[PDB]
């Protein structure tokens, strides 16, 4: 049913379904198999910034994942997003945990959206949040997600004593339906940044972090926990 | 029920109710007897531009309103909104017609609010449409309101050869809830700008366009076409 | 000696230098022989308008000229303005005529600039222009430009009755510096939008208006009116 | 001979000259005797904002400085700026010490204008520094004032070995001139924020910083060191 655009912070490799053998960042359109990944060194217990990028002029949706000692991996991939999504959408961050997991804490979202036509005629969505609270009611929670009193935005289960649970799947939209692309614009842009925290003690960290762009009555797909990241019923 | 904060474009004296004998600008709170108003001359059929400016440092609810030839209308009030309002609102855009009528056409509006706490964390929200579309998600358009082809929003009836019509009641808010105070916030801010139409071919035009911070639930009041603009259940 | 990164609107084939045989949008790294061209239909009289953008992460220049029926042009360049331009630049509009003219009169132009590193550490340059006034203090003139009590910004010289005349160069650049990009930025970002008004009675207008990016002390270059747009010596 | 609109952070009380018997924030208008302060308790060695918002509709210059605990000091003043300040200025950060003695460092500073005229015809200047650079071409640097490799901005000397030094001023001004009101314009608001450490090891910090806004020209008064916070000639 639902239509996906997604960057992943995909932290677990997983070969068996298009991943590539490493930690990575990848678009993902349509399918959970990216389009496009990079290499992406997660940094345990760090606060990453990741920045998406797109407009329907260059039609290039990138994406940049950084820490703060500067390590960062970046993708890009030529795409219309026209031609993927419908004009209306959800934005979105999801996270899930499978076998293995990891915090998938949420420090700060931050989305803009611009339909610029002719003529000084630009219609924008711009929201920010750098603290969430815990009754957030311009977010949608699905799943396991949850806001807290600490301003943090946590996709996946953590126990009480600070221990991220497996097998969770947890998103967060923005309440509004976003127009983010309209045929008479000229340019449709619309940029994502968020930081975001993700720490674990398991042997190896899972699943990851993915902003993405879905229809508006977009929820989370059946057993999309874990190599699915809250986003797809299946790997195709 | 609702709480009510407004700024209105009163096209219509009801000195009956408070109004002034004459057009004007009001802040209305929690009242449409304006705790303060300015003489306002309305521009039959031109394009008028209003403004309104709130933060919570200077707690001064202010707003003009222009059109091209530059005569305006300002009016301030001296308010703490953190004691009128609930946390989280949602702004919208309301406006009337009772015996007499007006189109109350918006061409644009914005809005941005931001809670600045401490410490480079500020959550924000902002929107502009410059161009409405007939199917606009982002908006709840109630009772008369309905948002064109031509990229207006027409808040009140208008018949189908240009005519506005009276007893029309119309609004539209912006889907998400705004988060518009937060008790550990520095500064809570927001503005709001919209242009307009008012056209009448009528004896008078009446009764007015109001911007107005509501409930996130507020929905247009009983019979509150004419003089009530919408924004309350009676003149109290 | 100047380094120039520009968008040309370029109004005038001239063939003998590389143009495509037709009015053309491109994008010039260091050469008036564009890398890039798209074929573009000047509609002579009608205000148009341009955006620019670029991002670092997706390394793509990318333009597109519309006017107001919808017609538009775009080109994008793959190009790492790191490698290109000096970390430190001064932007600006300019516009030519030579043997042929026309006027090229900017309405409006705004640029926004970003360097985003790590960790909610963001520079941001934004200006905005939509009334040029006379005595334009943020901006730095060259050549014929002027800004008028018409709030517009006209690039080369018009005659007092209204005429563009030809051998017109002039230029029109933010008077702060900007930080185009900066090292350890995971995010250098820039956008510009400008609209513009060429209007000719000429056989053929000429030569065209860019937006462009140059070294803090760009100056116009001896003998760049007509077909070298402003910005470039030669035509190498 | 310079125009002065400041809002300062005066952390130390010159009873002698209007200071109130505490460290205060203070509006300054022409005169370093603050039209109206607000008691202020400065956290020795913490970071510090302040926001300083004015809007032309209000006419309300006001200012919040706060720490993260979240203890806060406000001060709000009735002030027509149109009157005050010329249309075009400079907008800048000062700081000194005198025989007390403090760091002055910013940390980040950001700084929106617009003029709203009518009819979607905003001019606008926005910038924002979150981190200084060594060479940092859009600033105005005077005096004492040093942009470090930290990504602070020191106005005042402070000793290699991390101290303050004492009879110290400095200024940073933002290199383009703002148009900060333009009697045609509607709306002219600005809004300044900047974050500070003030840290002092001294018997009694001194002497603050100021945001200020001056005529283009403006460069520090000879002697303004100490309680004139690089201001004012004089204590007037
Ligand atoms: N380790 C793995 N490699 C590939 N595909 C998987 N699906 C679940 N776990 C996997
Ligand atoms: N003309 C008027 N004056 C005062 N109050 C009113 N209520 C309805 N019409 C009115
Ligand atoms: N018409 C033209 N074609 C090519 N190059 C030129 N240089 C000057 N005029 C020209
Ligand atoms: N301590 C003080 N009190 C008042 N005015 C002053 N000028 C210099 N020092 C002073
Ligand atoms: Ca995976
Ligand atoms: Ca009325
Ligand atoms: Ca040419
Ligand atoms: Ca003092
Ligand atoms: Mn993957
Ligand atoms: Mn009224
Ligand atoms: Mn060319
Ligand atoms: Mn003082």
């Amino acid at each position: 049913a639902d239509t996906i655009v997604a960057v992943e912070l995909d932290t677990y490799p997983n070969t068996d379904i298009g991943d590539p053998s490493y930690p990575h960042i990848g678009i993902d359109i349509k399918s959970v198999r990216s389009k496009k990944t990079a290499k992406w060194n997660m940094q345990n217990g760090k606060v990453g910034t990741a920045h998406i990028i797109y407009n329907s002029v260059g039609k290039r949706l990138s994406a940049v994942v950084s820490y703060p000692n500067g390590d960062s991996a970046t993708v890009s991939y030529d795409v219309d997003l026209d031609n993927v999504l419908p004009e209306w959408v959800r934005v979105g961050l999801s996270a899930s945990t499978g076998l293995y997991k990891e915090t998938n804490t949420i420090l700060s979202w931050s989305f803009t959206s611009k339909l610029k036509s002719n003529s000084h005629e630009t219609n924008a969505l711009h929201f920010m949040f750098n603290q969430f609270s815990k009754d957030q009611k311009d977010l949608i929670l699905q799943g396991d997600a949850t806001t807290g009193t600490e301003g943090n935005l946590r996709l996946t289960r953590v126990s009480s004593n600070g221990s991220p649970q497996g097998s969770s799947v947890g998103r967060a939209l923005f309440y509004a339906p976003v127009h983010i692309w309209e045929s008479s614009a000229v340019v449709a842009s619309f940029e994502a940044t968020f930081t975001f925290l993700i720490k674990s003690p398991d042997s190896h960290p899972a699943d990851g972090i993915a902003f993405f762009i879905s229809n508006i009555d977009s929820s989370i797909p059946s057993g999309s926990t874990g190599r699915l990241l809250g986003l797809f019923p299946d790997a195709n």
